[PDB]
């Protein structure tokens, strides 16, 4: 139907403003800690300590897959991230201190995006 295609030119709309916003945040981890996942060869017990373990490289293949249908489904994962850093790792690591601070810096990016979803739609 032409609905069902205004709906797919939405969320391909949606997934380009993503992407620009996924970018943006990545920017703000230049030391690429949260580029991959967890390696679980390195950290075996993984996931005994984190349930839902989330970095920018799954954010990604999501995203490509338009499998984020608003921000709010976005912004989780992202918090994910921060959130599972800040769990995992003590305070007086580089770890936590980077999550600190992707978490701080994304914050101003994610603001004016939730103005830019609203906006356009």
């Amino acid at each position: 139907s032409m609905e069902q295609v205004a709906m797919e030119l939405r969320l391909t709309e949606l997934t380009r403003l993503l992407r620009s916003v996924l970018d943006q945040l990545q920017d703000k981890d230049p030391a690429r800690i949260f580029a991959q996942p967890v390696s679980l060869k390195e950290v075996p017990d993984y996931l005994d300590h984190i349930k839902h373990p989330m970095d920018f490289a799954t954010m990604r293949k999501r995203l490509e897959a338009q499998g984020y249908k608003n921000l709010h489904e976005f912004e989780e994962d992202f918090d994910l991230i921060i959130d599972n850093c800040m769990k995992y790792n003590a305070r007086d690591t580089v770890f936590y201190r980077a999550a600190v601070r992707l978490r701080d810096q994304g914050g101003v990016v994610l603001r004016q995006a939730r103005r830019e979803v609203d906006s356009i739609g």
